[PDB]
C-alpha cells in the first residue's frame, strides 16, 4: 500500500545499489525498513508502478517483503523488510571461515523455498543470483529484486549480448532465444547454489561472457566446490540440464535438498 513519507525516518546510508540509493530507517517507528530511491531514468516508471501493485501481494517468509511504495513523489520510494546482514554475496565473502556445511545447505533450503513459492505463483525472477539475495539478522537468506529486470531502460542490462547481462547465470535458451521460464530460474538457482558452496566465488571467473556462453553451449559445467558433497553437487548439476524441461522443478529440488539435509545427520 501507499506510504506517506511523513511516516518514515531516514537513519543511515547503506549505499547505492543497482537501482539507486538505499537507506536504513524506521517505518511507523517500530519497523526496521530499507528505503530505496529509484534511480531516475532507469525504470519504465508507469509500467513499473502498475506492476508494483502485483509484486506487493507476494508474501513468503523467505522473500524480502515489500511493505509499500511512495510513488506520489519522485524518486519512487520502495519500503522493504530490513535485511541487516545485507547481500548474500558479501555475507559469504566476509564470513568464509564461519560457515559449516549445514548452514550452507540451509541457505539453499531458504532460497529454494522462496523460488518454489514464486514457481507456484507463476512469477519469474529473471535474474536469480547471489548478488540479489539478502540476509537478515538471524543469518536467514531471502530472495529480492525479483521481476525488476522487466523494466530497465538500459538495453545493455536487457539484451542477450548486452555488456551488463548476467550471462554467467543464464540458461542456454535465454542466451539463444530469450525464452524466459521457471526453468531458466532453475538454471540460475544451480549457479546460485554453486556460489553458496563456493563462498561467493564468481562463476566462470576467468571467462569472458562470450567464452562462458560458448563453453556452456558445448557442455561445460561448473566444477564441484571444495565444500560441496557429491550429493549437493548432483543437485546443482541437475539444475544445469541442456533441455529446460529436463530440469527438475523447484519443488522436486526442495525435496532432494531436504533429503540431503536429513542424510547429513
Ligand atoms: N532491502 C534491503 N535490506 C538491506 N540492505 C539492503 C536492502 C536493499 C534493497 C532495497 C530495495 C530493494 O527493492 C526491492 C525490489 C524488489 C524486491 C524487493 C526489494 C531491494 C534491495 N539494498 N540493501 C543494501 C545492500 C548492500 C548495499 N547497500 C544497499
Amino acid at each position: 500500500m501507499e506510504i506517506d513519507p511523513k511516516d518514515l525516518t531516514f537513519l543511515k546510508e547503506l549505499g547505492t545499489g543497482q537501482f539507486g540509493v538505499v537507506k536504513y530507517g524506521k517505518w511507523r517507528g517500530q519497523y526496521d525498513v530499507a528505503i530505496r530511491m529509484i534511480r531516475e531514468g532507469s525504470m519504465s516508471e508507469d509500467e513499473f508502478i502498475e506492476e508494483a501493485k502485483v509484486m506487493m501481494n507476494l508474501s513468503h517468509e523467505k522473500l524480502v517483503q515489500l511493505y509499500g511504495v511512495c510513488t506520489k513523489q519522485r524518486p519512487i520510494f520502495i519500503i522493504t523488510e530490513y535485511m541487516a546482514n545485507g547481500c548474500l554475496l558479501n555475507y559469504l565473502r566476509e564470513m568464509r571461515h564461519r560457515f559449516q556445511t549445514q548452514q550452507l545447505l540451509e541457505m539453499c533450503k531458504d532460497v529454494c523455498e522462496a523460488m518454489e513459492y514464486l514457481e507456484s505463483k507463476q512469477f519469474l525472477h529473471r535474474d536469480l543470483a547471489a548478488r540479489n539475495c539478502l540476509v537478515n539478522d538471524q543469518g536467514v537468506v531471502k530472495v529480492s529484486d525479483f521481476g525488476m529486470t522487466r523494466y530497465v531502460l538500459d538495453d545493455e542490462y536487457t539484451s542477450s549480448t548486452g555488456s551488463k547481462f548476467p550471462v554467467k547465470w543464464a540458461s542456454p535458451e535465454v542466451l539463444m532465444y530469450s525464452k524466459f521460464s521457471s526453468k531458466s530460474d532453475i538454471w540460475a538457482f544451480g549457479v546460485l547454489m554453486w556460489e553458496i558452496y563456493s563462498l561467493g566465488k564468481m562463476p566462470y571467473e576467468r571467462f569472458t561472457n562470450s567464452e562462458t556462453a560458448e563453453h556452456i553451449a558445448q557442455g561445460l559445467r561448473l566444477p564441484r566446490p571444495h565444500l560441496a558433497s557429491e550429493r549437493v553437487y548432483t543437485i546443482m548439476y541437475s539444475c544445469w540440464h541442456e533441455k529446460a524441461d529436463e530440469r527438475p522443478s523447484f519443488k522436486i529440488l526442495l525435496s532432494n535438498i531436504l533429503d540431503v539435509m536429513d542424510e547429513e545427520s
